[PDB]
């Protein structure tokens, strides 16, 4: 039975999502690229380079350079942060008591190198989490729809895959879950259809994190 509960951070954690995919869609469109507001969305939980060198690949049929990455990251970091600080996702706070409560352990898995989001996580939720229980974009090589970070948080927390469940959001990432063989689910926090959600193998859906927080003690029964 379960010993842990994996958060995703962006539009699990934190409502920052209208601010990434804002930021994301503005900067490409500087460059001259196309990257919809929608699909900045569908590509929710990928590296920074990853999602960029999407964009370049799809539309120039070349890679972005490291000195192009790192260019158009420091741009999105930029435009991110000139945004109202992203605020706490109402529910999670909620859910975090009730699985520390539970005696369960909290982590992070998140693709996010968002400074200003990972450095306000103590503030945000005291007591939650730790560094060593956490995975970041520091951490991985390939990132989410990769089960890598999933499978990383796994062996940080000394645990089995059925010793855990993840609680994602957008599709990249609950495909990350899913294929790590966790029980995942989903909380559609956004704008897209839940069968996306659903497709990427979500075992089951909530529409939101306080839903979710309701309704823990029937599903974990
Ligand atoms: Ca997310
Ligand atoms: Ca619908
Ligand atoms: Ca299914």
């Amino acid at each position: 039975k379960l010993k842990a509960v994996l958060f995703d951070m962006n539009g699990v954690l934190f409502n920052s999502m209208p601010y990434h995919s804002e930021a994301w869609h503005q900067v490409m469109k500087t460059h001259g690229l196309d990257l919809s507001r929608e699909e900045a969305y569908m590509h929710e939980g990928r590296t920074g380079a990853s999602t960029i060198n999407i964009v370049f690949q799809r539309e120039l049929g070349k890679e972005a350079t490291q000195e192009e990455i790192e260019s158009i990251y420091h741009e999105k970091s930029i435009l991110f942060n000139s945004y109202p600080e992203a605020e706490r996702m109402p529910g999670a706070w909620e859910l975090l008591q009730k699985v520390k409560s539970e005696g369960l352990t909290p982590m992070v898995v998140t693709g996010s190198g968002q400074l200003s989001l990972l450095e306000r996580l103590e503030h945000n939720f005291p007591g939650m989490f730790h560094k060593e229980l956490m995975v970041t974009a520091f951490d991985v090589k390939y990132g989410k729809p990769n089960p890598e970070p999933y499978l990383m948080a796994l062996k940080k927390g000394g645990l089995k895959a059925d010793e855990a469940v993840v609680i994602e959001n957008a599709p990249l990432g609950v495909e990350a879950g899913h294929k790590a063989g966790i029980f995942t689910i989903a909380v559609n926090t956004g704008p897209l259809d839940g069968q996306v959600l659903l497709d990427a193998g979500a075992d089951l859906l909530f529409p939101s994190m306080q839903t979710l927080c309701d309704s823990w003690d029937t599903i974990m029964l």
